[PDB]
């Protein structure tokens, strides 16, 4: 088609369909009721990205913001994709370690608040103030990240091993993978515009694909997400 | 009004409205936790679809779309009610029959994915990608409808005789009124444009009525939304 | 800045995020995990708070709309924060005197009603009309109202005097301040036009303060947010 981006968009589309079709077979006749909320809440992850990957391919999640005298591409539907897709995947972990209710309404009412004062962000025509937005969203993030560290990574030791184990894994290829968006959103065509259109939206399609369906491949075949039985 | 299915939109408002009512009236006094449940549930449904009759028949509820080169009327608000009330329909039935946590995550999370991929679908502005919207939609639904065949009938048989009963009764109404939804988005103004838009608005009308003030009065005239008590 | 209301709005932005950073400091070590949901509701209120009260303040959260012949500033950004803060904030009322499933269901449902029939008549283009979604809206307000006075009021009772006491205080205030907001509404930029915009976003700045921080100020210094323990 006629923007470049388009092989990226492609390419993560296949990808997500691919992963949603593969854990929706894995998951076929498990009946541990434990495994089957992991199954559940991993195989409606790439399912929901794929639908708004296509969108994008299709160029309904397609925008033109006026911002610096231009008139800017901007995505609106990753941020359709990633105000589901955030938060299931933190009630992933949450659900590992068996967190109490208090601190999954933080993790998930912050996850909100960085989506959302995000997409006001990408949306915002007044350049100097996407900044502003940038920073809010970005300060919400790092508490996500603290919660993971200082609050989960103590209680995951006192539980079951396979558990501890596979948390610790998990956590890390969260936090490496999370912090790398605040950076390529600054520098690409919603921020400061140096990385080109294209090239972002490949970034993107790396870091989205990794942290879905290469995390999923990671949980679904732990022991961890199965009650200890007989 | 100056739309000839005004009157239809008008009836809609009117049943939505009394049917609030009568739930709200027979559930006064009701003191089991359990069916406190089940008529919270099953009167907010048919409060919501009041307000959104409402807003079609005074205009709001009402969009322009531009594809085969016209300009064609969409109701859009038919995908903000159905996205609030198809969820708590299939709650009631999770409820019924006490389905573990991961099926019920499973359900209402494809129920989203039908509902947005149809919103999508509904104002996609190249027609033949319209298709491809109302595919992926379908496909959802079928995942539905087979979780509660070959997930959901197997569980009730081993329950209380009157739940397996009215499970019976309810899931059979979902099944049937739910697959005519698809058809008619197909020939009617979104799709085809074969059926014409006065006649689309009567048939939905039948339909919405149906699957939501009918199957209340079956489900709250049943004795299985009580706690057995002495 | 060159809007009237300005001073308000900046004023709004800084006493939410004081409150958010207050609350935030003050929960810190908290380990009773019933203290920590309340720690964490009460405070995400004015967190999101603060970032839609920012939005306002720099015109994104603001909207025109024709009514009456003329163009009117509307804010539409006060409904995309209520429609979040506004059921967390009955959430730490039924939590308080452990409200059953099937009550709070219906209170964050019928509070899901009054804001969405609010965000509707905001935007009306046919001044009458707006006063209908005004009606509906009200009518939504008071059955909450009544639940929290003939549902809630006579387990709190049967329960730990710190809670009944707490409980009755923060009830008063909920019911007090709430009813305010249908009153301003009325008369002010969305209604009536009576009282002018810049003293009609004075009033919803006391009101939003207080309804928010002060009750979160009330709140978590009572005994009643821990479990009882030794
Ligand atoms: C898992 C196994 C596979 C791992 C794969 C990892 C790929 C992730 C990173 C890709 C960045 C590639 C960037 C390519 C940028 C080319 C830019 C270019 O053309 O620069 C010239 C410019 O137009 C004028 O100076
Ligand atoms: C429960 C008790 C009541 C049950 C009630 C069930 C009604 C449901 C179906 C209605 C379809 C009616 C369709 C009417 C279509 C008329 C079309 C027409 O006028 O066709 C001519 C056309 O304009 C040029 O060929
Ligand atoms: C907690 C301690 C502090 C408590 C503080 C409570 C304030 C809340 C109410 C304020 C209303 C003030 C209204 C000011 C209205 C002025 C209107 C005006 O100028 O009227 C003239 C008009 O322009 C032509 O007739
Ligand atoms: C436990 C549940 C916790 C839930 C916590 C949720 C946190 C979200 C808070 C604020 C972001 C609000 C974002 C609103 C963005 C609207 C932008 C929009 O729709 O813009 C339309 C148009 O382009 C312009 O007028
Ligand atoms: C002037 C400062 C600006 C205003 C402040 C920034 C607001 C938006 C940014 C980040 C949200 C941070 C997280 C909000 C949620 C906190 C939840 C909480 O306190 O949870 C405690 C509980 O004990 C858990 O275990
Ligand atoms: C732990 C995770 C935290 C994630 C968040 C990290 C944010 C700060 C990082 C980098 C900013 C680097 C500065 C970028 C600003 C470039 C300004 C500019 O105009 O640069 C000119 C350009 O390089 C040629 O034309
Ligand atoms: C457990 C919770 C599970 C929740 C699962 C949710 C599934 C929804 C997923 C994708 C649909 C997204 C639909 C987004 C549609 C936006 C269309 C719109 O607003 O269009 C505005 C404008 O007309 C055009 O720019
Ligand atoms: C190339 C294929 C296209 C991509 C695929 C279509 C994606 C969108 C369609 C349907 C969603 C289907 C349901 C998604 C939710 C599945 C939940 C699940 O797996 O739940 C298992 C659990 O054990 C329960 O008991
Ligand atoms: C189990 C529930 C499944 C529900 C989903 C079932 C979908 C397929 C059904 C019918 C399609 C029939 C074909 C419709 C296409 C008509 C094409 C056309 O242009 O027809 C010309 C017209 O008839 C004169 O002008
Ligand atoms: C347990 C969960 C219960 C949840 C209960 C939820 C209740 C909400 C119901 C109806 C309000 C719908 C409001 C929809 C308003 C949309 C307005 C809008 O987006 O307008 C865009 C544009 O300006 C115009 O086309
Ligand atoms: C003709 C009349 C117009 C139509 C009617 C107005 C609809 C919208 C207004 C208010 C919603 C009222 C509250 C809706 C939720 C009720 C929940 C319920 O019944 O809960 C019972 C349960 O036992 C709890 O403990
Ligand atoms: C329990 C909480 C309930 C809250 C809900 C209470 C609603 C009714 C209250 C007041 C309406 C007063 C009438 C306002 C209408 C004024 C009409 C008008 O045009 O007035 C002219 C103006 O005063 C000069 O030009
Ligand atoms: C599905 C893929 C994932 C892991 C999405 C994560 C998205 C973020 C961590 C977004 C953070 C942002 C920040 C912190 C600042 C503004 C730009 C973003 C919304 C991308
Ligand atoms: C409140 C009434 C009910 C039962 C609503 C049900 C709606 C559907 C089953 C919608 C399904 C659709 C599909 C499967 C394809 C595109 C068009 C629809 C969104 C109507
Ligand atoms: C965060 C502050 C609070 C307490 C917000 C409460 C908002 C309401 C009680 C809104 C009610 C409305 C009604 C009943 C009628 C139309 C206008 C409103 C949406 C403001």
């Amino acid at each position: 088609t006629g923007r470049p981006e388009w092989i990226w968009l492609a390419l993560g589309t296949a990808l997500m369909g691919l992963g949603t079709l593969y854990f929706l077979v894995k998951g076929m006749g498990v009946s541990d009721p434990d495994a089957k909320k992991f199954y559940a809440i991993t195989t409606l992850v790439p399912a929901i990205a794929f639908t708004m990957y296509l969108s994008m391919l299709l160029g309904y999640g397609l925008t033109m913001v006026p911002f610096g005298g231009e008139q800017n591409p901007i995505y609106w539907a990753r941020y359709a994709d990633w105000l589901f897709t955030t938060p299931l995947l933190l009630l992933d972990l949450a659900l590992l370690v068996d967190a109490d209710q208090g601190t999954i309404l933080a993790l998930v009412g912050a996850d909100g608040i960085m989506i959302g004062t995000g997409l006001v962000g990408a949306l915002t025509k007044v350049y100097s103030y996407r900044f502003v937005w940038w920073a809010i969203s970005t300060a919400a993030m790092l508490y996500i990240l603290y919660v993971l560290f200082f609050g989960f990574t103590s209680k995951a030791e006192s539980m079951r091993p396979e558990v501890a184990s596979t948390f610790k894994v998990l956590r890390n290829v969260t936090v490496v993978l999370w912090s790398a968006y605040p950076v390529v959103w600054l520098i690409g065509s919603e921020g400061a515009g140096i990385v080109p259109l294209n090239i972002e939206t490949l970034l993107f399609m790396v870091l989205d694909v990794s942290a879905k369906v290469g995390f999923g491949l990671i949980l679904l075949r732990s022991r961890a997400i199965f009650g200890e039985a007989e």
